[PDB]
């Protein structure tokens, strides 16, 4: 239908400027600190303490599928990213405060990307 090919054009329209805002976080992260899965050969009982691993890699791999269907589903992969991190690691660690500076610069970002998607529609 016509109808489905219009909420196709959305979706995509939605994965170009959810692009440009993963673009702009992870700039936010200079040290790659986000940027892979934490490994479970370097770090094995990670699944103990974190239930659902999230990371940069992973979210550009579904956004290229085209499968965030709306901003608040990238916002809950990029908030488990920030979580996960100050969850396992100290606050005297160099991970936490990478996470907490990713989260306060990326507020920035995201405040005005919401705007955009509702702006735009």
């Amino acid at each position: 239908s016509m109808e489905q090919v219009a909420m196709e054009l959305r979706l995509t329209e939605l994965t170009r400027l959810l692009r440009s805002v993963l673009d702009q976080l992870q700039d936010k992260d200079p040290a790659r600190i986000f940027a892979q899965p934490v490994s479970l050969k370097e770090v094995p009982d990670y699944l103990d303490h974190i239930k659902h691993p999230m990371d940069f890699a992973t979210m550009r791999k579904r956004l290229e599928a085209q499968g965030y269907k709306n901003l608040h589903e990238f916002e809950e992969d990029f908030d488990l990213i920030i979580d996960n991190c100050m969850k396992y690691n100290a606050r005297d660690t160099v991970f936490y405060r990478a996470a907490v500076r990713l989260r306060d610069q990326g507020g920035v970002v995201l405040r005005q990307a919401r705007r955009e998607v509702d702006s735009i529609g």
